[PDB]
């Protein structure tokens, strides 16, 4: 069985203070194509490129993806990198160079053996509303809203098929 | 001196494939990233006690055989009695981990899951940016956290890289030092 409530707060321990101004920065997964990646990030869900930084010496790129006002990025270089990666809640997308032209690669998205990762999520005010733009748009999915048992609630899939749930926050309660 | 070859695309390029915001996403947020964990009691003691994240949800689906832990920085004065406005407010929160427990994992030692950073490579990692790197990874030593990188080691010099229990590996960095590793 579970843990019960009581279990897992007991397993809990209160917040040292010298833990007090950290926050959750960056969720990474590698792309194979960035040019692919960033189009769906961007034009299909709406997030921003707020900084890219690529490494000649270990031969890749870091695609950085927020839901951030695109005027807000600083203008200087050295002032960009600070605020980019001072921002709560970003999607660092990870081009290893040459994967695009290797036609046998392709990453695993952690929902087949073997089993890790498993999806971000983005809440929305409209989950519906939001599907059938994505049907518009050609988006592959997981799980439609009303599909199987949880209503409201959807799985699509980015380019190198890594899950990403839309969720309501509000219409979740009535899943228990 | 000849440069080191300049492969991935230039940023220019890159711009090239971003398109602006569609006003329908205006609201959107990205409020989880999912992990699954073989033993619930571990993972919540790292995250709470090491990292200082809050537990801000526990949802139990018996028909499935799964729980999840919804672990955020939140002030824990903040979580909601009530289950509803609890769910609500836990779920519109920015930047959750959401912690996947497939009940009986804990139970059998020949079990454990995969990080995505050996074949087959995906996932990577979280990331958790603090004041200092430094003072965070000797409390880290102290604690006897599992390192991947100590700050100092390897190619880039004050970043580091710890794992939880299941091995995932997260990355500890102070966003104004990291300018200086261009
Ligand atoms: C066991 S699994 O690996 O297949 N994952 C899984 C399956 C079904 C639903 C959810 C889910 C529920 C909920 C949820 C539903 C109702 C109330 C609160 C949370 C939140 C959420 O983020 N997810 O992903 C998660
Ligand atoms: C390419 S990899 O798969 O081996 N991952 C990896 C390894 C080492 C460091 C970084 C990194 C650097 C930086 C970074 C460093 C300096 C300046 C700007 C960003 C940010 C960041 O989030 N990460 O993860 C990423
Ligand atoms: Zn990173
Ligand atoms: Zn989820």
């Amino acid at each position: 069985g579970g843990l019960t409530d009581e279990a897992a707060l007991s397993c809990c321990s209160d917040a040292d203070p010298s833990t007090k101004d950290f926050l959750l920065q960056q969720t990474m997964l590698r792309v194979k194509d960035p040019k692919k990646s960033l189009d769906f990030y961007t034009r299909v869900l709406g997030m921003t490129l707020i900084q890219k930084c690529d490494f000649p010496i270990m031969k890749f790129s870091l695609y950085f993806l927020a839901y951030e006002d695109k005027n807000d990025i600083p203008k200087e270089k050295d002032e960009k990198i600070a605020w980019a990666l001072s921002r709560k809640a970003t999607l660092e997308l990870t081009h290893n160079w040459g994967t695009e032209d290797d036609e046998t690669q392709s990453y695993h998205n952690g929902n087949s053996d073997p089993r890790g990762f498993g999806h971000i999520g983005i809440a929305v005010p409209d989950v519906y509303s939001a599907c059938k733009r994505f049907e518009e748009l050609g988006v592959k999915f997981v799980k439609k809203p009303d599909d199987g048992k949880m209503k409201g609630l959807a799985f699509i899939q980015d380019p190198d098929g890594y899950w990403i749930e839309i969720l309501n926050p509000n219409k979740m309660a009535t899943l228990m």
